[PDB]
């Protein structure tokens, strides 16, 4: 099984300089309970963008997928193609707009997490995936961040 | 397939002052078994610590990591990355708390022994990784050394 | 009691840009009529979005929810939980997409104008609460305003 | 009108170790149309044990009892006594052994499932009311779940 988990803007946008652009608590608690104890793979650049602190992410095995021949990762299996990244029964794809698209064909479940803020797309901007009709999906209720922000849940799956 | 393989104090001391602070013949036993016919993969001070009688270790293709460059290691291969040594398809990692560390994202397998003996932790000791819930493992029955040793070997493995 | 007063556009958009998207004087004679002489509790953003003209807004007790611990309300109640917001007797909860969202369980009254506009929601709008099926409403008669906008009152109760 | 609703095994057991200790879908769809569009009131113990993805409870004015004045239970009306939260003309308390004990003089109406498994008591085990002789009922047909569960419903009364 292999699974995808990313946090989006409703525009689709993920990441921009480097970054996850909101702060959301409530969606780092699902991350990291749906991913614990379980392979990760992630891009170089979302491995870069990781806090000092939580980089390799704790109590999982850190996958990082780079084309470059010799790239350091402390704690992290680096790895130089997605044949090689994939292969452990339960895998949680975490990381980047780039392998987000690349290893989607691979993947039956997906677990999303939608916040409505205000954000449109700006170029070099690193955007979700879009999913097409192969997809079932389940929509889980609105919520508010104990901050302010409005988020929902959503759990993706293909056979 | 990447292992790893090393003998612990139940503290997790697996080296200080440059040698293992025990002696288990049967434990030198079973390390002889698991590795005999594979490549084994060492950090330098792993390799100096070899007693002179078995350095290189016999019927093992010896590889030793080292970042200087032009170190000598009569009989076996010096390499310069983990990349570089962590390439043959059973690889046996023997030898060093960093190198444990360094090659344990890379690993599947990791064969433990343990031996029961009080030994508190000191500053600077080489010390055994700590294994996460990625890892499921299955545990020896207790039995005594040669002399009194009370020892007992694990299996771990992750996929 | 508690009570609930908005204004919304047919789609549920009741802000947009930190203020009201339409202009209806009879709304706000509206909003006058029930809420004078009452206390008023309303989140930080809807104070910040009150013309200074009327902030605090005359003849009631404004209390404003803020987690800022020393955000300044001139001239109203800053409080930092609901239960605090939520004591008087007669309390009409105005606007805020969050804080409505949040009082929404303390209230035994919605009263709620209907702008009939073309407004389909965007990304970070504010939006009205959805009204399950523990209350019973009563509608208005559609009429316009000297304005050009259709709008009509609800009435809505639970015990 | 107070109303108890509760799903018990023989033994009396309703909670352990923060859930229900058994699988019965049946019995969530009778809860369900018992309770919808309808006040319930629970202890804060029950929420806590709420599966997240329904808490609070949809289409349900959701009220929870807590001796903390500061409790936050985020689309919920927290209450701080009985008399706070038994005031809705329809209510349905659904849960926790000493939210249930404390309310039941207030009740005219169980609603029970029994659970035909073997659950022997065990200290701290949360407990379904004892029912003496005020009350009149009726007991339905022994029924099989979907899955193989022994289940039936009661139906009790005062006035
Ligand atoms: N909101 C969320 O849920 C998340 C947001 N993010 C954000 O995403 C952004 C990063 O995404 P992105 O910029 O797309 O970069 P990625 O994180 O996708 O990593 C991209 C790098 O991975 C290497 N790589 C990708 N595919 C392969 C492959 N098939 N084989 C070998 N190497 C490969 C590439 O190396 P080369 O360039 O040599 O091809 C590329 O440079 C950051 O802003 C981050 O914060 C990150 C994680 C989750
Ligand atoms: N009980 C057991 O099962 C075992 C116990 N031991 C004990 O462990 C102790 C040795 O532990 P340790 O001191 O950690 O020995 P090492 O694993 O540290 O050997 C370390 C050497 O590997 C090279 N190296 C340094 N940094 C890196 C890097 N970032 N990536 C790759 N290679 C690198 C360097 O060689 P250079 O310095 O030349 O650059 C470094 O000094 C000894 O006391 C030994 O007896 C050893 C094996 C098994
Ligand atoms: N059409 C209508 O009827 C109305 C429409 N509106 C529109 O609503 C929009 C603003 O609504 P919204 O953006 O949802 O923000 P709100 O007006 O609901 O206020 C949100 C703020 O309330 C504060 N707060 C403190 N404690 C709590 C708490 N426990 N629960 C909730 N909020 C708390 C925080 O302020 P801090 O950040 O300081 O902690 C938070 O940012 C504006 O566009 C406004 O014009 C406003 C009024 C009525
Ligand atoms: N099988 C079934 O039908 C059901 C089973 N259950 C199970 O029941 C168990 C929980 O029951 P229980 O442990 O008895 O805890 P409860 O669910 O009864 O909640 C107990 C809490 O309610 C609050 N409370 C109780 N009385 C008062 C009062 N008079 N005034 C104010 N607050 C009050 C306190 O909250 P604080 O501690 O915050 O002060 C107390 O800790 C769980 O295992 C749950 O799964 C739950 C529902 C239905
Ligand atoms: C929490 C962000 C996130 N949410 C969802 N739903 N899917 C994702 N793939 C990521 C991601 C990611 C990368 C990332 C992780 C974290 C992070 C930090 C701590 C923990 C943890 O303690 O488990 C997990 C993730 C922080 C920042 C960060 O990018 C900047
Ligand atoms: C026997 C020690 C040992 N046990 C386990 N379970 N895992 C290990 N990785 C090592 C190791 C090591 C390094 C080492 C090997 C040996 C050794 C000696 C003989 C043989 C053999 O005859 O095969 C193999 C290793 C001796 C000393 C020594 O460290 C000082
Ligand atoms: C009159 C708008 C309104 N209608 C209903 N039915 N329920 C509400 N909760 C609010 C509200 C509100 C907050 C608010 C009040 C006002 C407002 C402004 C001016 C005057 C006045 O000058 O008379 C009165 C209210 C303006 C903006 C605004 O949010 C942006
Ligand atoms: C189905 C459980 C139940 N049965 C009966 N006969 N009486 C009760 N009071 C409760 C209860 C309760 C709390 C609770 C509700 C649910 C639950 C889930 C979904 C729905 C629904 O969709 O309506 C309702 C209750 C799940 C777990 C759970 O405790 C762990």
């Amino acid at each position: 099984m292999v699974g995808l988990i990313w946090a989006q803007a409703t525009s689709g946008v993920i990441g921009r300089g480097g970054d996850i652009p909101w702060r959301l608590p409530e969606d780092q608690a699902h991350f990291r309970e749906i991913t614990m104890g379980h392979t990760i793979v992630m891009g170089r650049r979302t491995w870069d963008s990781l806090p000092a602190k939580v980089r390799p992410l704790p109590g999982r095995r850190n996958v990082v997928l780079s084309r470059q021949a010799d790239f350091m990762a402390s704690g992290a299996e680096v790895v130089g193609s997605l044949e090689e990244a994939l292969t452990s029964p339960e895998t949680w794809v975490i990381g980047g707009g780039q392998v987000y698209a690349l290893a989607l064909p691979y993947a039956t479940r997906c677990e999303v997490t939608e916040v409505d803020i205000g954000l449109p797309r700006e170029a070099g901007d690193a955007l979700a995936p879009v999913l097409d009709e192969t997809w079932r999906g389940e929509t889980g209720e609105w919520r508010f961040s104990r901050s302010g922000l409005r988020y929902r849940l959503y759990s993706y799956h293909r056979s």
